[PDB]
C-alpha cells in the first residue's frame, strides 16, 4: 500500500503546516501537524476542556463505530518550545492520504497548553518519530508509520514541504518526479528516538563550506533551523546589522535586509537555503525588524534541523531495519 497527502502552510510565514487525517467511521477529519520530532497522535476532542478549545475541530470518539476506549491508558506530553497537552487514548482507524491503519492509538486530549489553544489551525499532532518516545502509559504504543511500515510497498516516508506553498507527505513509495538530481543518504542514531543524522558542514552566502560534523535531529515540528552558536554568529555577522537580542529571544535582522542563502552538507552533497526562507517577519506588527530563521540551539541541548532546513529538500525517512535518511535539492 501507499498513501500521499498535501501539506499546508497555517500562515504565511510557514511556521508550521497542516496535514489533513481521516478518524474514525463515519471519518472525522482533523488537520494533524506531522511531526517528525515526537511520537504521539494527539487530537483536540470532544474530552478536551471547553476553555481550551478555540476554533479547532474535535475528534468525538462517541461517534466513531470503530473507536474503543484503550482501558487504563494516559498519556502527557510536553515539547521542546514549552507547550503541552494530555488525556486518555482510543484505537479507531486512521487513514492519510488513503493509506489506513486500524487500531491506531488516538491520543484524546483532556488538557493542552495555551499555546495550542491559541492556533485555531492546528487540530492535533501526529508523530513520526521513533515509538520509543511514545508517552503512553502504562503500554506504550506506536506510530502510524510504525503501524503501517509492514503493509507499505517500501518502509518509508517522504516530506516534501513547500516554501509559502503546499507541499507533500508521501507513504510507501519514493515520488521520482518529486525532486532534481540524487537523494543522498546518511546514517540515523535511534538511541535518542529521533530521526538523528550528522551534517558534514555549512556555507553562508558564497562563501567556502566549513567542513564540520554536526549532528542533530530531522523535525518537520519545528519551524527555524537551530544550529550551534558558532555557525548561527557567522551566518548572522553577514547581515548588516542583525544581532541577537535577549529580549526578543533570538537574532533579529533589518527587514530592509536581503539575507544570504545557507548551505548544510549531507556526505558530499550539498542543500542550499535561500535566504527568503531565513525571513520569518516582524517581530511585532508594524516592526521594521525581523525574526531570523536560523537561530542557536545552546541551551536546547540539540541541533535541529527544523521545516527552514528540511522545506529546502525532498526528504526520505528510511524506516528499514536500519533506518536511514534522505536529503536531495528540488
Amino acid at each position: 500500500s501507499t498513501g500521499s497527502a498535501t501539506t499546508t502552510p497555517i500562515d504565511s510565514l510557514d511556521d508550521a503546516y497542516i496535514t489533513p487525517v481521516q478518524i474514525g467511521t463515519p471519518a472525522q477529519t482533523l488537520n494533524l501537524d506531522f511531526d517528525t520530532g515526537s511520537s504521539d497522535l494527539w487530537v483536540f476532542s470532544s474530552e478536551t476542556t471547553a476553555s481550551e478549545v478555540d476554533g479547532q475541530t474535535i475528534y468525538t470518539p462517541s461517534k466513531s463505530t470503530t473507536a474503543k476506549l484503550l482501558s487504563g491508558a494516559t498519556w502527557s506530553i510536553s515539547y521542546g518550545d514549552g507547550s503541552s497537552s494530555s488525556g486518555d487514548v482510543y484505537t479507531d482507524t486512521v487513514s492519510v492520504g488513503g493509506l489506513t491503519v486500524t487500531g491506531q492509538a488516538v491520543e484524546s486530549a483532556k488538557k493542552v497548553s495555551s499555546s495550542f489553544t491559541e492556533d485555531s489551525t492546528i487540530d492535533g499532532l501526529l508523530g513520526l518519530a521513533f515509538s520509543t518516545l511514545n508517552t503512553v502509559s502504562p503500554t506504550q504504543q506506536k506510530t502510524f508509520f510504525d503501524n503501517a511500515k509492514a503493509s507499505l510497498d517500501s518502509p518509508v516516508f517522504t516530506a516534501d514541504l513547500g516554501y509559502h506553498a503546499p507541499g507533500t507527505y508521501n507513504f510507501g513509495f519514493i515520488d521520482t518526479t518529486a525532486y532534481t538530481g540524487s537523494i543522498t543518504y546518511t546514517a540515523v542514531s535511534t538511541k535518542q528516538g529521533f530521526w538523528e543524522w550528522t551534517s558534514t558542514g555549512y556555507a553562508v552566502g558564497s562563501g567556502t563550506f566549513k567542513s564540520t560534523s554536526i549532528d542533530g535531529i530531522a523535525d518537520t515540528g519545528t519551524t527555524l533551523l537551530y544550529l550551534p552558536a558558532t555557525v548561527v554568529s557567522a551566518y548572522w555577522a553577514q547581515v548588516s546589522g542583525a544581532k541577537s537580542s535577549s529580549s526578543v529571544g533570538g537574532y533579529v535582522f533589518p527587514c530592509s535586509a536581503t539575507l544570504p542563502s545557507f548551505t548544510f552538507g549531507v556526505g558530499s552533497a550539498r542543500i542550499v537555503i535561500p535566504g527568503d526562507y531565513i525571513d520569518f517577519g516582524p517581530i511585532s506588527t508594524g516592526s521594521s525588524s525581523c525574526f531570523g530563521g536560523i537561530q542557536s540551539s545552546a541551551g536546547i541541548g540539540i541541533n535541529i534541523f527544523g521545516d527552514v532546513a528540511l522545506k529546502a529538500a525532498f526528504v526520505v525517512f528510511n524506516g528499514a531495519t536500519t533506518p536511514t535518511l534522505g536529503f536531495a535539492s528540488k
